[PDB]
Formats: structure tokens, sequence, C-alpha cells
């Protein structure tokens, strides 16, 4: 053993030491990315259950894929979030390979006003021209640099959607996605709703494979 | 209480553990999200237990299985309601497959007219000759259009309950039931209460059977 | 001190934070602040200067007394990366006075993070080592797999190199700098004063480090 009030000294150095260094929690966080696991989450069934609609019923939500699909993965993600530029074409590349499974895009303005900005345009040029989404969705994914608002109206110019007003209702379809991220726990991007669990971050295309495949036999 | 050495050789195996053993940060997620998803459930849950006695012990509320099941769904719904209609099949084959489940309905009059009729006609069914009711619970619930002063009757001739009256009584359980439904934030059908959670839609029979049986198992 | 007290310190560790997740969602929120802090999108390269050009744990490709240094911010697994890092390297082998230091990335994904261990840990041991290994991994045209790797530190001599958790602290300070600078995305390489955001053709790169490295 070690003294009892030793041990409740170091209960508080593990509080302190990792709340005054974050970068702690980030290496770990690294350490962890480097552990092939997929961390789903069935914690929120209930919630999930309880936000059908506007999981799946939300016409202002892009998708990428058909409409007649019988697998709908949603895709919580952030124009600017590294690992969502990343893991964006895996989940594109399911719905390739498998036309029976589709995604529903919920952008979030995680990262600030240039992803609030990116998510208003796709939004709404999903709303007014929704076979022009697709292409700007990616172009923004693309960008290597933090996006801005020059780089936004770029990323319209060369997909043909500069013409397209950012409008006050695609705001209330953000305001939306993220209280539904709110509900459903995910604090990050990308988080992928796969029936009824969350899968919390990115993962290979292997696994995303497999638990797309189980998903879509149960049905 | 602890010397600065160890005070400094403490906050060092902080960073060390963590990052040698990412397991440790992945439980820890886990249970941070478990913590948020019971967080938000929290309010659902001292509903359920203040309402115990008139969930599970209203000798008035018709029931599907055995009258000493280990686990006791409650089923609010509505005769007149479609996705009901769907649902209410996989409720039954529920206690069809484990016979350590049964089912209690809380029939509710939402989509008007005929919805409190036959509310009323399966409540009183129930009350005089309980082994009837199933047969009629079923009939109505098969009827693809909403029900009618004659299709009531002609459910309730095929089924042998014709002359059974309707009574009074049977009405103050069905206010019960609408006072539970507020009280438990059940504001659509079909709602299902399972141990300590609550599938507020219909969901196929595998995601279904997947809460059940986790549900049963903490029995 | 005391190893056996040492031991229980490593599971109190655990039990401390499975059994109040209250400090996890704290310390998220002290990382959110820090992200915070550092995103900014002729700025904050100046301020990041010895991030940039003087991190010994940083695998440098070239000379060590170049006079112009690109910083190349990549991923083994990206495939743009792996078509223009033979572009940097042509730099160096054409232009000598020029060196290229690279900062792994682990965007995408669960190898990109081991392959970026890799080579920071034979750096760190078997500097000799480094190019070899990196080279091979950005030659490999399927997703790096553990099995990819170590076959790849097999064929480069290196496959008795341990993958340290020091080169992780490394790697993230690989994401701290890129964050600064505003870098979402690979490839994307530092020279002089501006970012050249993605793979560009060779006849691009050489014009614009011919003029940065005049400027010098």
């Amino acid at each position: 053993a070690l003294n009892a009030a030793q041990e409740k000294e170091v209960r508080a150095l593990v509080r302190d030491t990792l709340v005054s260094n974050p970068e702690i929690l980030e290496e770990a966080i690294m350490a962890l990315q480097t552990k092939k696991a997929d961390e789903q989450q069935a914690q929120f069934r209930q919630a999930l259950a309880s936000e059908h609609d506007a999981l799946y019923n939300d016409a202002a939500s892009p998708r990428i894929g058909a409409k007649d699909a019988k697998l709908v993965l949603v895709s919580f993600t952030d124009y600017n979030c590294p690992y969502c530029k990343r893991f964006d074409p895996l989940l594109e590349k399911i719905t390739e390979q498998y036309p029976d499974v589709a995604v529903i895009i919920k952008p979030l303005p995680f990262k600030g006003e240039s992803s609030a900005k990116a998510s208003q345009a796709v939004l709404s040029v999903w709303k007014e021209d929704p076979k022009a989404f697709l292409a700007l969705h990616q172009r923004l994914m693309q960008k290597k640099t933090m996006l801005d608002n020059a780089s936004i109206e770029d990323a319209m110019k060369s997909t043909n959607t500069s013409k397209i007003k950012l409008t006050d209702d695609s705001l209330k379809t953000l305001q939306n996605n993220l209280e539904l991220s709110r509900k459903l726990g995910i604090q990050g991007t990308p988080a992928t709703v796969i029936g009824d669990t969350i899968l919390p971050g990115a993962v290979d295309y292997d696994q995303l494979e497999i638990i797309v495949k189980e998903q879509l036999a149960k049905v």
C-alpha cells in the first residue's frame, strides 16, 4: 500500500496534472490514435431513437448517395477538421461501393467562423441546387488551409455555386445540427451514426466497411 | 503530506500511464459518455420511478404475456396509429420468443374520436374477459384505415366480444393513461418503456431484441 | 519513488479517471481552450520559428548547414503526399543548399500515426537510416498497416528500432504546430514567409525555391 493520505493526494494530482497540461491529454489521444480499435458507443440509443426525425427526415440535411437507400449513415463533420477532411472520402467510397447505403451530412461550426460559413454555404447550396452540393462539399474538404471567406468564395466559384446566396434558414439548420450533436454526446468530429451506435472518430476503410455490412445485414 | 520529489514523480507518472496505456483513456471516455447519457436521461428515469404503480400495477391495464414475467414492457399505443400497427406485432413477437417478457398496453386516444372509442372497447373487454382481449387488440391494430363505429363493431363481432359492454370506468383508465403520458413526456405513439429507457418510436425487431435482452440481463 | 508505491500510482491514475469522468470533461475543456489559443489561418510562422526550424526531433532531408530550409507537413498514407515527396527530394538533390524538414502528421488515421512514430523513432536513434525508411513508406501505394510498416523497416535496417512513446510527444508537437500555422491538410510546405498549400508541379516548386534561395 501507501499512506491513506498519500493515496488521496495522488488522486488530486491526477486531476491537477491533466487539466493544467492538456498536451498530456492530446498525446494520450495521439497514443490512442495508434491503437486500431473502433470505439463504438451504444450509450445513446434512446437519444438516437428520440431524434430519429432530426437525423434522417430533415430535408435541409445534405445527402450523399441514394434517397432510395436501405441504410443511412449520419456524418457529423467540420470542413476545417483535418481528420474530417480525410475520413470523408471513406464515407463517400462506402456509398459508391454500396449503393444501398447513403450518408447524411451534418456540418458543425466547432473550429470557428469559417466552419460556420462553410456549413452555411453547403447547406444553402443543397437547398437551392441539391446536385451541385457534392462538388462544393468535396472542394471544401480538399482545402489544406484554414478556410476564410475568400477561400470559400473560391471553392464556390470553381464548383459553380458562387451565385447561391447563404441563407438565414441554413443557420437554423446548423443550430439544429449543433443541438442534435449535443444530445448524442458528440463533442468531436468526425462522428458517424451507424444504426444504434456512434463512431466517435475516424476509422480505417476496413473497419468502416465491416460496420456498414453488419448493419446493412440487420435490414 | 507528500514530498516535492514524489509530487514531481506522481505528476510525471500521470503522463506516462496515459500515453503508455491508451486503454485507460478509452475507459475514461466511455465512462464519460455513459455519465452524459445517464444525466440526459435522469428526468425520464425519475418520472418512471414516480409513476411506477400507474405503469406496472394497474389491474385495468391489459397485459400480453406471463403475469410473473421478469421484465415488463409498457406500450403506449393508439389503435389508429399506422406505426403502432407495424410495431405491435414486434412487441407481441418478443413475448412469443422470450416468455420471461410481458407487455402492458396503455391505449391512448391520440388520433381522434375512434381512438377513444377503440381504447374504451379493449379496456372494457380486458376487465370482463382478459382472455378475449388479445384477439380484439390484434384485430383493431390490423385495420389499415382509421376505425369508425362500424369497423370497431365488426372487430368485436369477429372476436366474439360484441356483447361486452363498454364501461364508464374503462374511461377512468383511459384518462389515467393520458395523465401518465404527460408526466412521462410521451408526446406521440408508439412509445415503449423498457426498464430505465423509453423507445420513442417504431424500431425493427432486431434493435428491439437488443434492448429487451440488455434490460432483461439487468434483472 | 518506491517501485511498489509506483505501481499503485499507476492504478490510481486509471481508477481516478474512470470513476470520476468529470475530471476528463474538465481536461477536454482545458484542451478546447488550448486549441482555441492556437488556431490561426507573414504572421504565425515567425512566432513558431524555433518549432519550425530548430526541432532536433524533426527529421531533415539535405544538408545540416543548408541556407534555405523548407518545412514539409505531410502524411505517409496521403497519396498527394506520396507524389509530392519525390519533388521536394529532387529539390535537395538539385539544390544542395536546400534542406527539407519533415513534420509527419496523423490526419489519415491509425497507420499514419504509426508510420510517423517509426520515422521519428528511427531519427532519434538511427538518423542515417531515416531517409531510406521515409522514401520506402512514401513509395508504398496501399494504406500502411503494421505488417507493411515492419516490412518497410526490415528493408531499411531499422526493424530493431523500437517505436517509442516519446516520439508521440513529437507527433503531438507537429499537431500543435500545424494548428498555429492554419495547416489543416496535407501536403503543405513552408517556404520562406509563405505556405504552399498542396502538391504542385516541380517546375512551379523550383521557381519558388529558387527565388527564396536568392532572397538569402
